[PDB]
């Protein structure tokens, strides 16, 4: 048996991705659009670490649109880009490696870091966010804080 589960607090993430994408005018989630979905969740564990390293939604957000832009729409419903795929396998990694049997708001933004070359890192590390900062928020605001 292996963890392919992700909480429904994660899957609202997952779900506001493909939303944002449909937004955007694209017909793919990128690492980008998992991002972009965490931040319009906002309430999940890693949302909340981002603002509690000093970011907000509008600053990510707009960060992600000045990088991929928008109007590529054709109707043609979403697929996951392979760094996006990337990111499903690394958050499931990241879940494994802390013991959850299912991939949290958490284990994705700890896959959207460990990815390291996708717009989500690039966006997070132009705001001023890096990967052990993000990671010893999220490893403590996830139940240890």
């Amino acid at each position: 048996m292996m963890f392919g589960r992700f909480t429904e607090r994660a899957q609202k993430v997952l779900a506001l991705a493909q939303e944002e994408a449909l937004r955007l005018g694209h017909n793919n989630i990128g690492t980008e659009h998992i991002l972009l979905g965490l931040v319009r969740e906002g309430e999940g564990i890693a949302a909340k670490a981002l603002q509690a390293l000093g970011l907000g939604s509008e600053k990510i957000q707009k960060e992600v649109e000045s990088l991929i832009g928008r109007g590529q729409e054709m109707s043609q419903t979403i697929h996951y880009t392979p760094r996006a795929k990337k990111v499903i396998e690394l958050s499931m990694d990241e879940a494994r490696k802390l013991g959850h049997s299912y991939v949290g708001t958490e284990h994705i933004l700890l896959g959207l870091i460990r990815e390291g070359e996708g717009v989500a890192a690039r966006v997070l590390n132009n705001l001023g966010v890096s990967l052990n900062k993000a990671r010893q928020q999220v490893l403590q605001l996830l139940g240890s804080n």
